[PDB]
């Protein structure tokens, strides 16, 4: 079993991760990296069948699936400045990544 857990807003289920975007060769794909320092590939939702934008360093979630294609996992979500906020005060955020918004800012950079 397991003890109530949370679940307002959309957060990374047990299955799910979060991984940030690298670079996409155009096809249904694109190549993420995890907290713990592991490039890889996604494919897109059979659902999001559309031209969705998508950009280098954009922190999506992720979910693995089973013994098939040579991909590991599929895009869940797209993650916005606000969300990954959330998730960070949630305490979920990854900190291999949490070393990214803190630099991260908005506007001409003061330093």
């Amino acid at each position: 079993g397991s003890s109530g857990s949370s679940g307002e807003h959309i957060v990374p289920s047990n299955q799910q991760q979060i991984v940030r975007v690298l670079r996409t060769p155009g096809n249904n794909l694109h190549e993420v990296e995890t907290a713990q320092g592991q490039r890889f590939l996604v494919s897109m939702p059979s659902k999001y069948r559309k031209n969705i934008w998508i950009k280098r360093g954009d922190f999506l979630i992720v979910d693995p699936i089973e013994e098939g294609e040579k991909v590991k996992a599929e895009i869940s979500f797209v993650l916005c400045k606000d969300h990954v906020r959330s998730l960070q005060k949630e305490g979920f955020w990854p900190e291999a990544f949490s070393e990214v918004a803190e630099k991260h800012n908005s506007g001409p950079s003061s330093g």
